[PDB]
């Protein structure tokens, strides 16, 4: 259970130099000089890697049966060094159940993994377990929010500012009752209208900004603006990673010049459709995100030449605060859960979590159906 | 025992009335000067006879969890009641809908009600649309005989569901008439928050509707002189409005009185305990829980600023009465038997009488099934 | 403006139940004292005294089955009764009457039967309601038979189900066996009696029901309730055999116009000493109806309230002590719904009727300490 | 975090003799010789004791809205050594709210306790979350069964075989894709029946005897014979603890003689109604359980000269099989929750859940309304 990582270099988001770090489930003692010991010279201690936004029951189908995306197989996680993911529903909220994704979400967890849920889906009102979002995060422990509630898309059920007003409120009350934070997922589609609506909220009403989470906020020059605004304001924002004109790249330094990295956040949108129309309204081709788009993301950026310091917040003490978690700081008490990236290799070699190993040196822990 | 004469007590029905002897037995049968079946007597020499206090906002069944289920504030003990010199009291729900019951509420008014106090509710609480026991707040003020009116409906809070004009126009207009059929008064509680917005829709109400202004109920309204000042607004177009009872624990309630009673409105005023209600700083924090108690100490922190006790009593036994259409708050044939005693001297409650039984006789407490 | 609240009725023979001989009683809402003379023009304040010579007081007699709202409607819409007027009760000496709901549970609405209630409780009479009717499922005002006799003060219980009835719904034993279990355990939550009252028809099953639930049921018989058990000899018989097990039975009264009659029931029950078992119900503003031998409906007389007193004045006729007989409209239905009437004694709620000593005819009517009939003469009422 | 306590005479339910116990929110280590510390001498260690069945939110109220109980201070259950309960709810199902069981099982867990619920009450059929005790045992992660369902008393619902049945079928394949037990809590009152139609289940289905569950099964000398018939065929029972003819404390002797105490629980039925009725269904008094009943129960046993070694497997081992829970035994891995009692005192001094002292040589850790 008692676990020691010797001689790594040991790189909290701001760098704390070359130190032994001791865990349990939990971050339990550090201290330099020195139950399960591991060398790890010549690797750098991260804490592990948060996605806030993933599809992990699969999702897609907008071009029919066809495009249904496959399911999300925690062999690609861990890989990619994702320890915990933040699950909800697209497009589609007929044939995805929610009980479906309370359950891969408890799966996942159950080998190894850390796991939180969305309640709604695209579509407004929003499906539910128990006929009342407020009812659902009292009610399931592992409800957070509500999402991903589509605005300004033409995959939107067009919601009216009151009907959200309700929805915000009722998940926020929801929030205080259950001793969660209560985040909305919104997201934002190419509709000229962008984030207006969220602006109204906090213009209008008593709403603290902390609960409005707007998603895709890379996708377009004029919309990014939109979310450097919206962050300069006391809100955080969230950006959909880069993965095989303008990029989520350019967007990641755009706010750190400007001195606004504390309000971003990256996505994979793993097991997500990536749709292509036309001129009109109909559907051209798709691709599929990938949860190792986040790793990837990391490295091109630091590839610009930005501290490694200043990059891991958007993965691990940014999205860690937006949903309240014990997680995403190497330090005595937070949860234990870290990746191990070899020297200038950038590799992640080993993935840890909850203080057991689930890749170790390269040799993935077997899981039930691969 | 059942027939009682209170002797030698300088009376205050509501206003002074000097030394007087008091019969009754569920209500007052006679007032006159001294004279004289089983009956018990008691000599109330050197002692004041005031009426009963009317607490109008108390959560019995407790209420907070705004900070997680570790801010569930316990429920009211009847012991603080009769401490306190509260014979009466009206419960309601607050910030959680889905985890007080109404139902919770009902068997809580039943309870205190059952060890000689007097009970009513609110139906509904904070969120819109309402909570209900029965589907409709209409058929539930006609059907169940506590339900008095509806609240408290939260306005201009972050706590709020962020209630439309129109939804808010349903509501009242719904236990207005529903007060009609049952031959009760009716009232919207409005809990009103530090939204810039205020009570705007009260207004809103009054000079767009046919809906008079004897439902509208606001609370809470000396958290800031801005608000109060649109409560006294309110309170010249007729409208009463709650202060919030100071505790033992700028701008005070007992500024907030002198202010109203200076403008010849101290008619238009009442404070209400919010007891086992939660208190709490909530920044951009602490919590601490409401007293019955807040009232008692609140009058006579206000008689320390030279009001005559005639006057300041009627925030506490003749205005609540009138807001909710009762036979309390004033000695009298005819009115229900619900009495304090205070020591002229002390100024600290000796006495309390419900529906004419001594529930505290002398500082001795009558006991109660779990104490 | 109000009556003086303190009264007293001097040299009355008072039948508190049990002959108590010439005693004066003080009352105001309730009975305050019961005693010999005592000097009434002493008291400094307010006193009404009402002179009662040559007069015999009694309790305030209770009707526990009465269709206040109307009912019957077996002969199409046009055998609808009319509802029940306070000037009824008050001429026929009824302080207290049960409201229930009966055939029609479609056009006669619980709603309806509540508000009638608290109407005529406003006029000076005391009222209570059942929850349901003659159909299984019953009708509910919340959704649940519990919730209707927690919420709801004036539900003391469920009825009139229907039973060896052409009516009835033709109800399953485990229908009603989870029926009756939920209106107990409501009035055990709520303070109150639970009743269920079951309208028997005239079916070869008789009460077997009831017989069975007492016999294979941890169901106290004190909740099971039958009415009309007078119907036929057969029925009563079997009544006779629920009685000597702790039960209850109620006879639908003798009524002032038209052989094995109720008066044969009640002499009986005398007879047999069970008339401690027996109450008697108006069944007023009830249908009384006629079927031929193919089911269909003939024609119908109309309960009267008038029925209870009428009847108690022909037992006496049959040398029974008054005192005693008394029970079936007093004591008796007090027990089963546990309320705080049907004696004379300090306490008690203050409903009494005056009766000449060789006339016996009602000519005064108190209830709550209010004269609603004083010397024949009614005070003022609201719609007559 | 990390705590020792040295030189305690540790009683494992079968006696382990002087021994240190090192321990985070688990038993990490056991171990003779030498973060916090605490020396014990004097003082036995114990599990912490189980209470299976805690009317936790109040009950009673069989004589009206006067006879309603008050709720549970988690004041009460330290002074008693009760470290986890089980709350139902009882006779009353209307006033008392399923959500209210849920918040203070919610409440008592946040300030130390360890805690979990049933979805039932008296009343068939049975009041739920989510429509659907099934759904309910699935989606609110603390529900662990159903009860307490009222069988063979005057109170009951009257309900029939088919109906339970369905109930039963519905909960234990709820267990099964939950990963939860699944139990059905069984209220046996003073009729004849007793507990036949526990029997018929086992006998005419492919139901387990696992998941059946019935309480108050020493209340009477015919049903305590009828509970040991149902405990030789591979049963358990659950006897209501004695408290200040025939009583609890002859049975779970009766039990010991006969070699069946591997089949027993003790319940304190604490802030539940224990009235008396009379002749008739009419209620005389009442008395109100206390959850120190347990703890109570124990030493009056103790005094008739069994083994502390064998007393204690009916409130640590035999409750914790029952529910399928990682307590109720001092041994690496198991969750670390210990009283201390002291020498032949045999007066509870200190009591530790989760690895956090909530009583420390009797001073109480000051808790939030008290
Ligand atoms: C990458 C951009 C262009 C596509 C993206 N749409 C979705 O991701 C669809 C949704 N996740 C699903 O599962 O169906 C957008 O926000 O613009
Ligand atoms: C004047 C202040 C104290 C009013 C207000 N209090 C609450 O909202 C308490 C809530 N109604 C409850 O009891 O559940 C506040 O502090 O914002
Ligand atoms: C005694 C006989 C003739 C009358 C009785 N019918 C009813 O009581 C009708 C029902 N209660 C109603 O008015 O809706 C019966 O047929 O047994
Ligand atoms: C001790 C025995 C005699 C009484 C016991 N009844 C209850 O405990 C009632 C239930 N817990 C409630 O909360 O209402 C029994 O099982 O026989
Ligand atoms: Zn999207
Ligand atoms: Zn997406
Ligand atoms: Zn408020
Ligand atoms: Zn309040
Ligand atoms: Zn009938
Ligand atoms: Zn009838
Ligand atoms: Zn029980
Ligand atoms: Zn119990």
């Amino acid at each position: 259970m008692i676990k020691i990582i010797k001689n790594a270099k040991v790189f909290s988001p701001e760098y704390i130099g070359k130190k032994d770090v001791i865990f349990y489930h939990k971050v339990i003692h550090v201290g330099e000089g020195v139950h399960e010991i591991y060398d790890a010279n010549g690797l750098l201690l991260l804490p592990g890697l948060i996605d806030p936004h993933v599809h992990i029951t699969g999702g897609g189908g907008e071009g029919g049966f066809e495009t249904r995306t496959p399911e999300l197989k925690i062999s690609d996680c861990i890989r990619s060094g994702v320890t915990t993911v933040v699950g909800c529903l697209g497009t589609d909220g007929i044939t995805r159940s929610l009980e479906n994704l309370y359950a891969k979400a408890k799966s996942l967890e159950s080998e190894g993994l850390n796991t939180f849920i969305y309640t709604g889906s695209y579509r407004v009102p929003p499906v539910t377990f128990t006929g009342s979002i407020m009812r659902d995060i009292v009610l399931i422990d592992k409800v957070i929010g509500v999402g991903e509630i589509a605005i300004s898309d033409h995959r939107s059920s067009q919601p009216t500012l009151e009907e959200i007003l309700r929805i915000v409120a009722d998940i926020r009350v929801g929030g205080m009752i259950s001793g969660k934070a209560g985040i909305v997922n919104f997201h934002v589609g190419s509709g000229k209208r962008g984030i207006e609506y969220l602006f109204d909220i906090i213009e209008k009403t008593e709403i603290p900004i902390q609960h409005l989470y707007p998603t895709h906020m890379s996708r377009s020059r004029k919309l990014f603006e939109q979310g450097l605004e919206f962050a300069k304001r006391g809100g955080t924002i969230d950006l959909t990673a880069l993965q095989p004109e303008f990029t989520t790249i350019d967007a990641i330094c755009e706010a750190y010049e400007n001195g606004l990295l504390d309000n971003v956040t990256i996505s994979s949108d793993g097991q997500g459709s990536l749709p292509k129309f036309d001129d009109n309204g109909n559907f051209v081709g798709l691709d599929v995100g990938s949860v190792s788009a986040v790793w990837y993301t990391i490295r091109k950026v630091l590839e610009k030449g930005l501290p490694l310091a200043e990059v891991l917040k958007i993965s691990t003490t940014n999205p860690a605060r937006v949903f309240k978690l014990n997680k995403g700081k190497i330090a005595k008490g937070q949860d234990a859960d870290f990746i191990l990236v070899d020297e200038q290799s950038f590799e992640i070699v080993s993935v840890i979590s909850k203080g057991e190993f689930l890749m170790k040196d390269g040799v993935m822990k077997n899981l039930n159906f691969e």
